[PDB]
């Protein structure tokens, strides 16, 4: 059960830091 | 304790995917 | 273990907050966009 947690938390701190980064370049117009 | 952290993980499981939704429409129209 | 879980869900609520405000300000134009 915590195990299966753990790979839950992996795979949301992964979509998180994706994520960031579009909505960062999006904020900043970048490119 | 576990059950709890169950409960949050689903909760944010849930908003990142809107979250991921809307980003992309963002990205387009 | 799990105390470790508990403190990367905790940062995960606060950076996942942060996301959803960001999205609705680009979402809405709000303070011009």
């Amino acid at each position: 059960e915590v195990e299966a947690l753990e790979k839950k938390v992996e795979a949301l701190e992964w979509k998180v830091q994706k994520l960031e980064k579009k909505v960062e370049a999006l904020e900043h117009g970048w490119d």
